[PDB]
């Protein structure tokens, strides 16, 4: 007799690409029952500014893979390769030719301006060379959203009519799934085809692959539609989980606590209404998970806060078409994906979640109402938003704006301050925890100060950080950054900011810069920015292959890490 | 328009008979959006004699299933249940008539004596009515074994043949898996369908479900074939994992640590023996993973043991057809799941893991060789097995057996002691730690003092509990039974034996009774022994639903423990 399998490349086994057939732009040697350790892969780069990639294997992950990993490829290249290990207590060497086919994007219409995003490299200072962003991005289908959950119909309904719809099934479509290098290469791919499948119509292949983010094993959590998953760099799906049968429609974050619990955001099907109406309920569900898919707690919103509060969301743009109108709310929009007040309306859209260790507590950016931290007992335990709209008890659990010096900061109930760069944020993402303790947010700034302005083109981004102290219920703006760069700086939607430590960076992805432009591709502006000077250390940006097709997030990835 | 939902039964949601569809014989109350706590529930017997099933219903669980788990339904019978909660400070309670379907077999034909195995109910003393036994027993399948992995040709294989065999695929059958109670009747079933299908050829779907083990959340583990699983009593699949791509063959165990990982008992894929031919090693590697499926730890017993040693193989019974005839070893036995020597062939049969939270280290049974136990080190601690065959630096391993004063016993090279009740077991099974600390076998008893004996029914298999002191070396038989009962209680394969604490019985299960009774069902025997006093407090038979057909395992489950 029969066809043998591949023989040894070298040293150890054969060099298998893309083992798990998700990862096109990975390889690995297979171990053939060698015992090595100290092992390190050291992938070189493509021509002249080519970049290197370089990492350390751990033993988990020999086990695991029974082999060593090779990340960081480019495609339909003859790449080279150097695995260094010590077997016997001898040190040892292997350099691998190691060809690549090419990245498919299976999801193209007349929309279409070429098959892959476009990347340009804007700025690239002096020790950031090595830099590698993973973009968690999408890309339109032919079909467009084409199913719906389907609800009950309402006392209000025609007699001779057919039931309507619920939540957001709607809320579909392909994913791009890419690492970058500063060079503008790419460096990774996941196959669409790993959870997705547009062209079928099994809803467990459908949705919006969202909130990737890194685990304490170095490997990255998700969630599509009605599952969530875990899979790791060399494209193995590590978990496969439907959501518990209460929920539905998993969006936008998915990150695992130190208890091994992943969080999940959600809604709830079936929601029975006090007028007794049931609907899927719209990104108002927090769920705590086990690794059995169990649920270990679940934070229901429209009990926590008030899905009565339409300050914010009266006052948002339409296009987010009708762009730019500011948002007109009705008593009577029917139920689902659509803004509005009270359960089975978007009253809420939480687009993030955070742990909080020290106290067992979540921290929730709802992008149409504040910033949350609600406790374990289900209590709110301080809010970040403009005082509008609120009533008690919640009232008295918004925060109150000082100086560095603690004094209070003067702001209306619109969130206007006075003789201050105090100020909150606006439809935000990704309120975080960073390493510092302290919390940043994407501004994304639409609805700013609880209005449209004037002008559409008078709008702005900010990367900012905050300083709370819980204790007093104060809270202090520490560092801002974008509000001076324009409308090539602002994203209305989705996006993600990140303090990095390690060189004292603030990590930032605006993942849609000018959306609004009809017929130009949208842009994906990643960021690394000196905390100290503000100076711009990192600037790459990536290009829709369609028109007007929004980013999501970017996360700044180490392969030191990925393999542990 | 549409259809309508179920409409709620009583004061909840409606009643859904098996949600998940893996379970017929239970059901979910839909929890429709109410806030309930001190949930239980009682599944009232069936006629005269039928046995009553209460049990308590954890928030988590309430959560998991968005409702509450009625467990213990008659098959085809209009059960009568009881829920009982809190809703609002007050008392609540709930009485439901839920009817059921029918359990089917799917693999049936000539050989097929009725559908269902029949059951037998011996003994049941007072006080152990309540009892609960899932057992773990599967049905021939019309093709039987029709798969092989591909091996590798060795150099003595004829120039134009074809390539050999290698591991053990063709350990595949379909699963029986059912609880019953002290009164004969099935009051839970898995569908076969949820794990196995054999008429399909996805090896997916293909294997010998095995290592059914409780875990630290009520819930199951459990291996067949190339994945190991997650359940619960609902029929739940809460863990889907294939095995890592080095490994192959998972059978016999799996169990959850306090750590999170589960052991499982597996092979070696493209296993590169010292003469370079690639096999799949049989039933002699120990993997540690998580539950992202990653290798956390992993033994190969062909380093740790001693894979040459044939003191047992040489003894043993060729029936386990051949039967009662004893096995002769060939040296040029072809590799694959055949008695015998060596990497590739059945040297160890592993049959059981169990994990000692003291020391972090893993105790086997090795059916071939004995049980051993061996460090995170990979090191060999102790050795119990008779002495013949051992080289150092294994022998020095070997306990010594004392009685109940420390004084030293007579034992020859074989296992036969002098002048004590003391013996060693003999390819047994299930050597787990008590709840007292102490070491619970089922030594089967075939090969028995490493020989045949003269006549055939000249067998016995035992309960029996061991003490070892590990700083001494030394090892005391403390409790046994089965002795006396001769080949009617004799189970050369299989079985299993659990101390209970909470009525200070001995639990046991006998597998194989009258395996080679031709034309006859084989009986699989659940017995409770009273461990002061050695009478027979549970005794129940299951008859194989075709003649030759062995049992493998049971457990006693705990309502109280299911839903947590
Ligand atoms: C895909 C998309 C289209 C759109 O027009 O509005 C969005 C708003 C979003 O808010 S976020 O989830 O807070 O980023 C996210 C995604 C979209
Ligand atoms: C099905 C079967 C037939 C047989 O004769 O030998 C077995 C041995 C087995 O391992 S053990 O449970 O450790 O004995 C398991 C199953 C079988």
């Amino acid at each position: 007799a029969g066809f043998k399998p591949a023989p040894p490349a070298g040293q150890l086994g054969a060099v298998i690409v893309d083992p798990y057939g998700n990862a096109p732009l990975t390889a690995l040697v297979d171990l053939d029952s060698h015992v090595i350790s100290d092992v390190k892969v050291t992938v070189h780069g493509k021509g002249e500014k080519g970049v290197e990639i370089s990492y350390p294997v751990g033993q988990e992950s020999l086990k695991t893979y029974d082999g060593v990993p090779i990340f960081g490829l480019y495609q339909k290249f003859a790449n080279k390769v150097t695995v260094e290990w010590k077997e016997n207590g001898k040190v040892m060497k292997d350099d691998y030719v190691v060809h690549t086919s090419a990245i498919v994007n299976n999801y193209m219409d007349n929309r279409s301006i070429s098959d892959l995003q476009q990347t340009k490299v804007i700025k690239v200072a002096p020790g950031f060379e090595d830099r590698l962003y993973l973009v968690n991005t999408h890309t339109f289908t032919a079909q467009g959203s084409d199913l719906h959950w389907h609800g009950e119909k309402d006392k209000n309904a025609g007699i001779l009519d057919a039931g309507p719809a619920t939540g957001a099934l709607p809320f579909d479509i392909a994913p791009f799934t890419f690492i970058v290098d500063t060079e503008g290469e790419y460096r990774w791919w996941l196959d669409q085809d790993t959870f997705y499948d547009g062209r079928d119509r099994d809803i467990n292949k459908r949705g919006y692959l969202m909130g990737i983010r890194e685990t304490p094993r170095g490997t990255f959590t998700a969630v599509q539609g009605q599952h969530w998953y875990e899979f790791d760099m060399m494209g193995q799906v590590l978990e496969d989980h439907k959501l518990p049968r209460g929920f539905a429609d998993a969006t936008h974050e998915s990150i695992e606590t130190p208890n091994g619990t992943v969080l999940l955001r959600v809604g709830k099907s079936n929601y029975r209404r006090d007028d007794g109406v049931h609907v899927t309920t719209i990104r108002d569900h927090i769920l705590e998970v086990d690794k059995s898919g169990r649920v270990v707690d679940v934070w229901d919103l429209t009990k926590i806060l008030d899905p009565k509060r339409d300050a914010l969301l009266g006052a948002l743009d339409a296009g987010a078409a009708h762009a730019g109108q500011q948002a007109k709310l009705e008593p009577d929009t029917p139920f689902g994906d659509a803004l509005g007040v009270g359960p089975g309306r978007n009253w809420a859209h939480v687009n993030s979640i955070a742990y909080d260790a020290k106290d067992d507590s979540i921290i929730l950016s709802s992008r149409h109402q504040g910033v949350v931290k609600i406790g374990r007992d289900k209590q709110v335990k301080w809010i970040l938003a403009p005082s509008k709209g609120w009533e008690k008890p919640l009232a008295s659990k918004l925060l109150k704006p000082v100086d560095a010096n603690g004094k209070p900061i003067t702001c209306n109930e619109n969130g206007l301050c006075e003789n201050s760069d105090f100020d909150f944020t606006y439809t935000q993402n990704t309120a975080w925890i960073s390493s510092k303790g302290t919390l940043t947010i994407f501004d994304n700034g639409d609805g700013r100060h609880l209005e449209q302005p004037a002008l559409p083109t008078m709008k702005y981004s900010r990367f900012v950080e905050y300083k709370i102290d819980e204790k007093k219920g104060t809270v202090q703006q520490v560092w801002e950054y974008g509000k001076e760069r324009g409308y090539d700086f602002y994203s209305p939607i989705t996006s993600i900011i990140e303090y990095q430590a390690d060189r004292n960076t603030m990590f930032g992805f605006g993942g849609s810069i000018h959306l609004f432009d009809v017929g130009q591709p949208t842009v994906g502006k990643l960021n690394e920015i000196d905390y100290k000077t503000k100076e711009v250390k990192v600037e790459i940006d990536v290009l829709s292959d369609k028109p007007n097709q929004t980013h999501y997030r970017a996360l700044l990835v180490r392969p030191q890490q990925m393999f542990k």
